[PDB]
């Protein structure tokens, strides 16, 4: 029987929880839609970054191709290409190309993550597939919750809650850990999602900075069919 | 606005979600539910210890009034008078003594919440009269679930939602964190209690060690109009 178990946040990631595990890391809200919209628009590959300083070296490295996104509070970073918005890493802005970024908290979750033996980037918009993933793997599973400011978030949490829902749908020898059989719980109670994260903190910063649109857009169910993979410091 | 918090389990304690805080201390099957019981038939004082060896030291200090209780895996500690379970600590038992318990989960948490202003001990049974004590402290809340084996527990959790509800009953100014919000919501969905804790997986090992009768007991409401409190590694 596979295990699933989930980690609340950034911050209260153990080592010994993560490793040799399928490990799902979650910030739907927004670092992990826009990661895995952009590899799905057809960016070359994600390089995420704990500082800003690393992500201006980084972009040395990788030449003409690379661009700088990301976010500091939600906010665009001061000489970067693009913010955190998933919308504005169009097919003609990303194909090809390297996305150095660095965010709040979906970034160090990932970080985070090192020593599992398979890191998935995983949100609402690849929910099925990732479970699907999951299966293939065949190997325990920790669903990483990013949190916000090293918090529990229901958005991440709701979002792990729909992902080990659709493990369940396909298959039933499973075993759940408490906080998972209480992620699943709040997800299959609240299945649109949308509703239920209104009441989590995060929430009330993203409408304060008016991102309505990234807000619905993220809540939209499997329309990504791909599930980015960290390895080596890379996504792709 | 009085702020509330929640953490998962004795392995997740942070010092700074304790410190200055109202701490609340929730084990509810079983050493919460006993440290309740206990003191409301007139036991003087419990001691809680992480240690056997520790527990056997620690009756020598308390002479003749001192009994032995707790538990190792839910079972009698050899050489103890009395195991985990709130029934045998009857006021005939228990009053005018002292109790020196370790258990499992429980005693770990109470004393991982030192730094705390006030450390209260809380349970289904006194949920009603913690929350009374909490708005009387008037200070912000941190809701310290000893979780089971350092995990994310279904039953403290719940109960942390019951105590978070009877808090909101007396008042609105509030600020829950997500966690609290969640809890609180399991709860609010199955007031009853009893229902929703079968899915967790203490819940099983309760069962294979028979302890029916207890469960039951843990899962009463308002039994209890006192509010334990640790202070000077005592609680009274
Ligand atoms: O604090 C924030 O608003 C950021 O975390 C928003 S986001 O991660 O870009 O979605
Ligand atoms: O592991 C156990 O069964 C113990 O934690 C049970 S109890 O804490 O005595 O309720
Ligand atoms: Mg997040
Ligand atoms: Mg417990």
């Amino acid at each position: 029987h596979m295990k699933i178990d989930l980690i609340i946040s950034a911050d209260d990631i153990k080592e010994e929880k993560v490793k040799n595990k399928t490990a799902v890391v979650i910030d739907m809200l927004r670092a992990t839609s826009v990661i895995t919209t952009a590899l799905n628009n057809g960016c070359k590959r994600v390089v995420p970054v704990l500082t800003v300083e690393e992500a201006l070296k980084k972009v040395k490295e990788y030449g003409k191709d690379a661009i700088l996104g990301g976010e500091r509070k939600g906010l665009k970073i001061e000489g970067f290409d693009f913010s955190n918005s998933p919308m504005e890493y169009t097919e003609d802005v990303v194909k090809g190309k390297t996305l150095i970024m660095t965010t709040t908290n979906g970034t160090r979750a990932i970080k985070g993550s090192e020593t599992a033996r398979d890191i998935l980037i995983g949100s609402v918009l690849n929910g099925e597939a990732v479970a699907e993933k999951i299966v293939e793997l065949n190997n325990d599973v920790v669903i990483v919750n990013a949190g916000t400011y090293g918090e529990f978030s229901i958005d991440d949490f709701i979002c792990s809650g729909y992902i080990i829902n659709c493990v369940m749908d396909r298959m039933k020898k499973l075993e759940l850990t408490d906080a998972a059989t209480t992620a699943q719980y709040v997800y299959k109670t609240n299945e649109d999602i949308k509703g239920f994260v209104k009441y989590a903190k995060h929430y009330k910063r993203i409408m304060e900075l008016g991102l309505k649109k990234d807000f619905e857009y993220c809540c939209k169910k499997d329309i990504v069919k791909l599930v980015p993979q960290y390895t080596n410091g890379e996504i792709l």
